[PDB]
């Protein structure tokens, strides 16, 4: 019934609480499914990751999951560890772990670097500081920098959808292909509506996708299938478009290049970018250097932009 209905969880990155408000706020999932939370792979202590193991996943009929290496934090917090601790004829369903920089080209996280506040910085400004370029000499090349990622847009494109494809064999989920996924939706979409605030979270319209895609996988119709329009999970922080790149999407409004939005307060572009240099030359120059070349090995828009607005 209700106080019998079935348990799920959702366990992942920061989009698997997310999942789980969407889903939520479906009448008929809501009606079948009762969440039991977990922590995000990102969050969970030991203890509770332990406790999860032992009380939480042998209790559930469903556990969506997006995939999650080893590697990352230890076997404790993967995706196979934790699935194979489901109960008999309880079913683990996998969920695209949904990240898209075709928005924000220049947006990365530090690697090698002391984490951000925000959470995002500018990779092409850790390159920009590495071959000296002053951040005078940036702002006045922001629509140089967006020319180039606009001529480039096929390109990123093309990458963002084969990193998703790539992602889909499950190799950090032990070789388990995805099972949900909205890539297609992504690249067709993708221009139209904005799907993504920052690479790694989605928009309310993407959030809506997924839940509907997950909904599909579990045996509803497309008709039963409706959610809460007023719930954005993931819209903390907005990254800015670059000027002139934004002018390929149907969506963008204002200012040459719009406000940030970082930790829900507003930030003009020009600060925020200046900031930005200022985060990256306190670290090691060296250090930024090997993040610089990190991001850039296989992003070869990133360098040309670099040449095309410097050189
Ligand atoms: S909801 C956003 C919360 N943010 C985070 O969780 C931090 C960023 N994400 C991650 O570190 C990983 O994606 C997690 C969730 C921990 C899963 O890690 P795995 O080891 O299982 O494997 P991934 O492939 O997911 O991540 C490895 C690196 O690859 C980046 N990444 C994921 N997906 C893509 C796509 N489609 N395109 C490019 N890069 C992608 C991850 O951010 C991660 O980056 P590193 O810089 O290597 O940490
Ligand atoms: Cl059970
Ligand atoms: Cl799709
Ligand atoms: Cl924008
Ligand atoms: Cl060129």
């Amino acid at each position: 019934s209700m106080a019998q209905r079935k348990k799920y969880s959702v366990y992942g990155s920061c989009q698997a609480p997310a999942l789980a408000k969407m889903l939520n706020s479906c009448p008929t999932f809501a009606r079948d499914w009762e969440l039991v939370e977990m922590e995000p792979c990102f969050v969970a202590s030991e203890e509770q990751i332990d406790r999860h193991l032992a009380e939480t996943i042998p209790k559930l009929d469903l556990f969506l999951y997006q995939p999650v290496s080893e590697g990352y934090r230890g076997e404790k917090y993967s995706s196979v560890f934790l699935r194979n601790s489901m109960p008999p004829g309880g079913n683990a369903l996998s969920v695209q772990y949904m990240h898209w920089e075709g928005y924000h080209p220049t947006v990365n996280s530090p690697y090698g670097l002391p984490p951000h506040p925000e959470g995002y910085v500018d990779a092409l400004i850790a390159g920009a500081v590495v071959m000296d370029v002053d951040k005078e000499t940036y702002l006045r090349h922001l629509e140089e920098i967006g020319a180039s990622l606009r001529i480039d847009i096929d390109e990123i494109e093309s990458w963002c959808v084969d990193e998703l494809k790539t992602r889909e064999v499950g190799e950090n989920d032990g070789g388990k292909q995805i099972d949900i996924s909205v890539t297609d939706f992504i690249l067709a979409n993708c221009r139209q509506k904005r799907l993504f605030y920052t690479m790694n979270h989605p928009t309310a319209a993407l959030m809506r996708e997924i839940a509907a895609r997950c909904m599909l996988a579990l045996g509803y119709t497309y008709s039963d299938i409706s959610f809460d329009q007023n719930l954005d999970p993931l819209d903390v922080t907005k990254m800015s478009l670059y000027p002139i790149y934004r002018d390929c999407f149907d969506f963008s409004e204002l200012n040459r290049m719009n406000e940030y939005q970082v930790l829900y307060k507003k930030k003009a572009y020009e600060p925020y970018l200046l900031e930005q240099f200022e985060w990256f030359e306190r670290s090691p120059k060296a250090d930024v250097s090997a993040f610089f070349d990190r991001v850039a090995a296989n992003r070869r828009w990133v360098r040309t932009a670099l040449r095309r607005a410097f050189e």
